[PDB]
């Protein structure tokens, strides 16, 4: 027997620790790995794993050609031993997917896969290998989620979904999920936030998402959420932002709207509140998928004059590229210990990246209560080895 | 400890949605991949999972060539993670067979497996990994079986069996087998049934047997069984035929025998009884293994003069390959799940697959009480990039 | 908790039945199988298991040429899921080995592993994976076992043990392993026996080995034993002889001795006693390694003018090559089910088979009390389609 | 339910046994096996697995190009299945590591990762999967671990650590780990040792640790070690020494310090004591990394005037090449078998090696109180065979 897991504290770190890094663009030299694209980690009582969208291809086949595509019928959510190369030997299938989100609940593992016409797609829910509900396009364009971990607590899972336009006014709502079958949705309040995209979500008592506004906000996006209702929502208030694109260091602290500079489009990141202050990833490049650092903010998460870059960790330098990021957390007796991995996007469209296919790897690195050390963990692809 | 498993009812259902799909000729373009063909789905407790008759060969590779062969000593049943393609390093071969049906009692695996002379075979039955019992060919004549997933109530399972000609008057029985002995056969009575192959069956308190009659009836001849005999033989009352090949809509409302009309030859199909509804799985075209869609047809299962399409999915579109399909179930808590796996058949014999090699790769759908978007997934496979 | 397996009862039959098929060496044309010969099969309560003794090299690859060779560092017992091809991503290796076998006693799987130079081999005695004993080579002239599972009863495993010529007079012992721990041999009896060499044995209340003289026996030797001692020993009496080669049949009824006709070389086979009769597999030819039958001979068990071929099985043709067969037993409630295999042998120095390598794949029958049907199952490789 | 290891004595023994063996070169040759170096072996309850640092490229593609270098952020503790080549299909990733120790405590594994820069490395722990705890470089100099496995007892695992330069005075530690939480560390005493890497160690009650001198001692330091506290420390007396390179038989006895003679570098190596005994691993070249022995010397242990090498066993030949070679424990009842493994290196620098790469195979001997044979395990690979 084992419990729902149940919703407790965020664990203390002061700074982040290289994980579990695959390699997989240098190991499919050969051919033998899964094209993939939106990578996130999750885990469940015995193990963590990565989760990916395949492209139904193979790294270096004439298939692979022109993957840089984001939906096809032949995307499916996979999971594969966190760390290793997709290969199909090791692979599992999920759902057809080509956006999705995963979350277990201590019990079983929950899955949101959406698929189908961009006019008329569905997200299909899994609970425990099942498809137990779905949810029906309802504005027709485009519906997607978080391309990383859900969260549940207390046996009700809560996922953020949308529908609508990339650069215009869409519906944001979150789901709660007890079982596999749907409860509740919320309509995300417009008060704040503007814009909702791929959010990062962790637990910390309450379920606190980080999201991507597309729009108009150069920073991110943000909900508290528990059992029932969403509870808070905002941008994070740092002056120093983290989407991508965005202004330069410092630029404006807004804490309750969309920075309205350097707005559009965007990156999925994340952040970790601590106290008042806070974490947060970001591209090296302030324009560009290029390299990956983690700040924390001194009072970043409030209103305040004092924000300052205590702590920078410069994880892939901005010559090696970056992509996507998401948090996860890991149990860890009575606290929920904060990790992140990093998409690290090879292929097209990629400058100087002289192949036909689009596919990443994945690095990953989690909190402690201790002083890091400092080194470099790209993909380390040489692509002129690859095929093409 | 697990219990057999119940005659459960199955659950309320408005439309079908994408589950899982493997994507196999795609991802077999770099040889890694094996020659398969009658693909099905069956679940245990744990997992659902991918079965198929293999050909003893890997995709594009010389003994792949000419694997439109439908009987050799070197095909074997195999299982696999279902949406996943199956490979060296994945699949686990059940026994040897050229013809196979599996199901799950709630304790341990079932198999049934034909193989040698078409003149002399023998069905063996696996039960938990150990052959427990045989049927020796009666007829000598191909003896063979369902092509999916058989169905088991309190520990009885019940499978459909045929020897004899394809096109003429044969000998079709059910057999009543239990922890992989068997306990008793019946020849299905012919009073409205005139030829019955490859039986797609699911439960609904009973088992149901939806089939393909080959040799007279467009229409699908179908049975109801329980753990000690068959209670109820027919054909589908819809006067929209779902065999192929088949008449144009509206055709013929045939309740108690066979359409006479494009009667031969035919291909395994699925259907679900909801009330006096019924839906049927077929493919787009009349004529050819291309497309695949499922309909609704109102008051379908019973003698009525109001026959209406109220429903229809197009799920792999007219100019996309399909092939073989067939039912399998999910229990639900309280009721069965129903599902249907599609067969997409690529290589010979289909017209501009210029290749030497037959093989196939699997879509699957589950049904839900929720109204379905819509979307295609096809193979997917550009069979020009494929090695011959 | 599992009990130890008890000396039960070899079950009734009266045919036998394909079981699993490998077709190893058609799915390694692409490179991707290990090279292996002296197959076997053994099951636990779980599972059956193939085992093989790899040549550490995979088929068509440089380092496969000439793995016609018997004895090498690089040869390992390894295991794989049965009815599987061998290949890196699902074997498993047991031990260094150039003579093996593997029996599993209801709790843990024992392992003996003979590897070393031919003059000073050690057998290594592994279970529950762990090396528990030894026995160094006492005639310093190629120390060696079954190649074929071993029996275990009520926690003690018995296993044949041979070590000096091939051709003249050796040391043949039964040694009894408990938990892996060596508690006595036995030289086996002279009186009747004159060379022993690659039994293969199986459970009928005791334990009864049927075995190869490689000297002046084209008869078959065998043994019973128990827990504790050998019981009886001798020659199968059948006037049918077994070993290959042999006389044509007609031959001597030898219960007692070696035939003294085409006495050696020989090659390994099994059999199965039933009352005053027993079975006999066999090559087709009397002199080579090609095809295989089993036959049912009355009253070969004993003394008597009333041997007849009652049934003759024929599973390979004479134009498919064969190799070494073995038996195995399943547990059936409260009976053994006796099974076998047949190694499939390909490469040199098979004539017309033009690579450079040896191998083979693998086919496995099992007995059932039902009449059989008929069929071919040999290899099937098409050697012109190979990489030499 | 699982207890924590407890102080087992080690076994009684009298020689060494070929246990597994993965020919992983050898099957390399198609570009199957991932590129690794400085392997090791540790056990859980239920298996022994292999480890070793991968680099995160397949053997024989343009990526195992100059995979000589030691240090980059593309090596990871990998796992695989004991006597396996390490393949896609079968490995797991443990961390992101280019220096590691495993070790399982009785209920879960704990890891020991170094990653990062030169002078900036840092130590994650891993306990359970999780990352619990961290070391930071403390003097900037490549902090390190043992390169096999380390030993917990009764929950309290033990790990020696060291930074700083390898060819003169460094700091050594060894650190108490619990539960993946660092307990606390001691500096090893310098009253003997002058310098220390790469330990090999294993179970006597306490913990016993047969290090590398890389400076000033072709003889090898050792500490004793329990839950609490190191005990003792020195040299080991045998006047036969056994790192390399080193003074040829015989050389000076040196209990309590450094030979002073042919000092640096030096190759990880181990021992056993046995007594006033000890058992030695050592390259058959004094100079280079060929070969493979293992001498017992009488009364090696302590300081003696009657040391002499009683049993000499050859297992890899001077004319192949080794490695790096660990000690590992396996448990056996009421006390801990001793078990080895030898890394057989190939490619660059070795002299006529002509390939790009820098790999790896294994192979495993453990020791029983029994006389063993005699035969000669090497890695096999035919070099030129190999894709360079
Ligand atoms: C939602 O969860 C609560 C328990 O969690 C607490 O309240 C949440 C809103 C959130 O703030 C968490 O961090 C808190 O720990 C459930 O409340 C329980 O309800 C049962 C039944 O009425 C009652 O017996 C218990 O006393 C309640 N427990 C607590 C701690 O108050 C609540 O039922 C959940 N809601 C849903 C819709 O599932
Ligand atoms: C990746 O694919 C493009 C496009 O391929 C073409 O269209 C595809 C849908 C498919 O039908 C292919 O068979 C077609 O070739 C390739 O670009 C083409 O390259 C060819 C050959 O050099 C050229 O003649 C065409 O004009 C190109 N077509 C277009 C639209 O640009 C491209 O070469 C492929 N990349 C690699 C690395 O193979
Ligand atoms: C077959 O199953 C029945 C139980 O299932 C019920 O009856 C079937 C015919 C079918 O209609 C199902 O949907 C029903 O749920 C077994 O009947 C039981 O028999 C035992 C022993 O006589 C008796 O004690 C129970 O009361 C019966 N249970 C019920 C519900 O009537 C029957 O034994 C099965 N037959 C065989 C041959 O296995
Ligand atoms: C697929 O196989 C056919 C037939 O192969 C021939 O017969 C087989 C049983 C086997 O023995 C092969 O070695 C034979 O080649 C191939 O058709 C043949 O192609 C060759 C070469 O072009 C031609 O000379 C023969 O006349 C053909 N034979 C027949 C009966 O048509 C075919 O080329 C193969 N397809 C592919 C893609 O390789
Ligand atoms: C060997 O096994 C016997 C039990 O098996 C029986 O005797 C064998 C020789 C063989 O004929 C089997 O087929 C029989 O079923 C063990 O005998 C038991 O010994 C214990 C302890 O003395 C005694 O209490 C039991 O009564 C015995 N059981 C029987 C059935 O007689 C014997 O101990 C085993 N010997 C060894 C060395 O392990
Ligand atoms: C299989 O191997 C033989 C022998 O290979 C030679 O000796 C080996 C130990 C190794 O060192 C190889 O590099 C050697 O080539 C091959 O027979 C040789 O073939 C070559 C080239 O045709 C010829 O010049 C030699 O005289 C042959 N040597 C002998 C002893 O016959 C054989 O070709 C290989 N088979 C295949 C299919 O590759
Ligand atoms: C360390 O382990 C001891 C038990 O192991 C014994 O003492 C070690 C130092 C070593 O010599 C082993 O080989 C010995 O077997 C723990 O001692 C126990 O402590 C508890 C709590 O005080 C006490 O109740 C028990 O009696 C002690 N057991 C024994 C055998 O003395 C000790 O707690 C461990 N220390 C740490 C820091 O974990
Ligand atoms: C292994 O690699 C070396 C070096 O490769 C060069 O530098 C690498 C970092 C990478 O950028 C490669 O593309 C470069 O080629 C190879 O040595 C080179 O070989 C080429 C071609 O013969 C020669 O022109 C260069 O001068 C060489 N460079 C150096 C520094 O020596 C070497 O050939 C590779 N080995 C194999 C087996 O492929
Ligand atoms: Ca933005
Ligand atoms: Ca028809
Ligand atoms: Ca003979
Ligand atoms: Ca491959
Ligand atoms: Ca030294």
């Amino acid at each position: 027997f084992r419990p729902f897991k149940s919703p407790l504290p965020l664990c203390p770190f002061r700074g982040f620790f290289p994980f579990h890094k695959d390699n997989a663009i240098r190991l499919g030299e050969n051919k033998d790995v899964i094209v993939t694209r939106e990578p996130y980690v999750s885990c469940d009582n015995d193990n963590c794993w990565s989760f990916a969208l395949a492209q139904g291809a193979l790294l270096g086949t004439k298939h692979s050609n022109g993957t840089i595509k984001d939906r096809t019928p032949y995307r499916s959510l996979i999971r594969f031993p966190i760390g290793t190369a997709p290969v199909l030997g090791n692979y599992k299938e999920i759902c057809i997917a080509w956006s999705s989100s995963s979350c277990f609940d201590g019990k079983e593992w929950m899955h949101v896969c959406m698929t189908g016409n961009d006019n008329d797609a569905s997200a299909q829910i899994i609970y425990g290998g099942r498809m137990t509900d779905s949810i029906k396009s309802w504005r027709k364009d485009i519906l997607r989620t978080q391309e990383s971990e859900c969260q549940c607590i207390d046996g009700t899972c809560v996922v953020a979904v949308t529908d609508g336009p990339a650069a215009n006014s869409a519906d944001y709502r979150v789901y709660w999920i007890r079982e596999g079958k749907i409860i509740k949705y919320e309509n995300v309040p417009k008060t704040k936030i503007q814009h909702l995209e791929e959010c990062s979500c962790y637990v910390d008592i309450d379920v606190y998402c980080i999201c991507r506004d597309n729009w108009k906000g150069s920073n991110r996006p943000w909900m508290r959420i528990n059992n029932e209702t969403i509870l808070e929502t905002g941008y994070v208030c740092s002056k120093f932002h983290s989407d991508t694109p965005r202004p330069a260091d410092p630029s404006t602290m807004s804490c309750d709207s969309p920075s309205n500079v350097n707005g559009g489009p965007g990156v999925k990141g994340f952040g970790f509140k601590a106290g008042d202050d806070v974490w947060l990833g970001r591209t090296v490049s302030t324009s560009g998928r290029s390299g990956f650092e983690i700040i924390k903010v001194t009072e970043g998460w409030i209103n305040s004059p004092n924000h300052v870059k205590s702590i920078t960790q410069t994880l892939v330098s901005n010559n090696d590229w970056s992509g996507y990021s998401g948090s996860f957390i890991v149990k860890a007796k009575d606290c929920f210990q904060p990790c992140f991995y990093v998409e690290l996007i090879r292929g097209r469209p990629n400058k100087n990246d002289d192949v036909s296919w689009t596919s990443n790897s994945i690095v990953t690195f989690c909190g402690l209560d201790n002083e890091p050390g400092s080194g470099n963990w790209p993909d380390g692809s040489n692509i002129g080895f690859m095929p093409k």
